[PDB]
């Protein structure tokens, strides 16, 4: 148990670290972007247009990046309340179990 624990922190963490490198460097972009924006004369609707979209494709990488942490959660989980008897319907799950 205590090996498998340590794999799945690391790899829990591999996924985090991701999702922190890649969420940073998606800001610095819309912050360059916004940047152009100021430069030439732009409508204030349309600068506000630019962050709110790069706002939403933001939480889609963070959302993704759950969506795996839960993945992975589930399986240590399920794994280490493994009971016989138990009933497993994901076949996704299993097959990664």
């Amino acid at each position: 148990l205590s090996t498998l624990e340590a794999e799945m922190a690391v790899e829990k963490k591999a996924v985090e670290d991701q999702r922190d490198a890649d969420l940073e460097a998606r800001a610095q972009k819309l912050e360059a972007d916004l940047a152009e924006l100021e430069a030439e004369g732009a409508k204030s609707d349309v600068r506000r247009k630019v962050r709110d979209s790069g706002e939403r494709e933001m939480r889609q990488l963070r959302d993704r990046a759950q969506r795996e942490l839960d993945r992975l959660d589930e399986i240590w989980n399920t794994f280490t309340k493994l009971a016989p008897k138990q009933l497993i319907v994901d076949e996704v799950l299993y097959r990664e179990l």
